[PDB]
């Protein structure tokens, strides 16, 4: 792919984070803490270890990269600014999410129902491309020379978009590693 020139500098929005997350001083890394002594607010994801990027996108082409090295479970993509924050929900375009994930040694796209991904080289870094006007979200395997993972097309965004992250639970003791926004 030749999307690298649409690179944007993403930072995490502390105020949206689940109360167990630890965001680095530079707002470029997030991990599961083992409650982080913050007040509750209506923006925080309550049920899952999720956080949003601070940036909002309503036009144009945007590209960023995320490091997932040594994690067992995570979700990545974009979502509407107005997604539900409280209680249980599924990650689907109907609920305002365009995501992929790793879970139990399989990769899947967040369609409803979910779609099996075919990845021969487990990624250490994921590239995410959004074309707002075209209604496209695409995912790339940076570890495998940028190979395509998945394209959501005919997307109905229906509002501003935010970068979306889930570090996953760490019931196993094998999923403590952070998500990291990789430099341009
Ligand atoms: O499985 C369980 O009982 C624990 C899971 C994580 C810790 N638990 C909490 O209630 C607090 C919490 C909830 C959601 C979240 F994303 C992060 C922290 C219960």
């Amino acid at each position: 792919h030749h999307h690298h020139h649409h690179m944007v500098h993403i930072t995490l929005d502390r105020n949206t984070a689940n109360s167990w997350l630890i965001i680095s001083k530079d707002r470029r890394q997030v991990r599961m803490g083992d409650h982080q002594n913050v007040s509750d607010n209506k923006e925080r994801f309550s049920n899952y270890p999720m956080v949003l990027g601070a940036q909002r996108f309503s036009s144009g082409k945007m590209y960023w990269e995320v490091d997932v090295t040594q994690k067992e479970a995570w979700d990545l993509g974009v979502c509407r600014d107005s997604v539900q924050r409280k209680g249980q929900f599924s990650l689907s375009p109907e609920n305002g999410f365009w995501t992929i994930w790793l879970w139990q040694d399989s990769y899947e796209a967040g369609t409803s129902p979910q779609t099996t991904l075919h990845i021969q080289v487990p990624p250490c870094q994921i590239g995410i491309f959004v074309d707002y006007e075209a209604g496209v979200v695409s995912f790339y395997n940076i570890t495998d020379h940028g190979s395509l993972i998945y394209t959501f097309s005919e997307c109905v965004f229906a509002g501003p978009l935010r970068p979306f992250f889930n570090v996953g639970f760490n019931y196993s003791g094998g999923n403590a590693a952070p998500l990291k926004l990789c430099p341009l």
